[PDB]
């Protein structure tokens, strides 16, 4: 599943049903922080973090995820001109 | 005032008061994600992002903060060694 079938599917979701739909995006590489993408409903995106452990609670980082910060730096940079063509983020 | 004082600090804070004990680190050149140490209490640490435009609530990346994670992830790598000899982090 590419981000723009995610991002089309999150948009389908939410509208249909009106409230935020999430997905995990399955960024290669990443150890432990996850990053869900969010369709807040016309339809605003955003994209929060999560740690694999308390999936549910508010993030702690500690030095050990410079790494995945990296790549999450690194996953926007690659989608960065698409993103902005092709959806609209939360204020 | 260095990392170490703000983790002094921090620590006495929480010590004395019995409750999670919270300051910004000036982590130089970041745009808009705040990085929050907190002593939470038999003292550990950790890390919470933040928007300074939306302080309170949960954080939603977008893609012009690439550079942000990416300073962030710097700083970690610059002083992982010493906080892994000086602090412990939370589970
Ligand atoms: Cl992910
Ligand atoms: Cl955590
Ligand atoms: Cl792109
Ligand atoms: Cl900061
Ligand atoms: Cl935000
Ligand atoms: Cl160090």
């Amino acid at each position: 599943a590419s981000l723009k079938e995610i991002i089309d599917e999150l948009g389908k979701q939410a509208k249909e049903q009106n409230k935020i739909a999430s997905r995990i995006l399955k960024i290669k590489g990443i150890k432990r922080i996850v990053v869900q993408l969010n369709a807040v409903p016309k339809i605003r995106y955003s994209m929060t973090i999560h740690s694999q452990n308390n999936f549910r609670k508010q993030i702690g980082i500690t030095p050990q995820d410079a790494e995945d910060l990296k790549l999450i730096a690194e996953f926007l940079e690659k989608y960065s001109d698409f993103l902005n063509e092709y959806v609209k983020f939360t204020p």
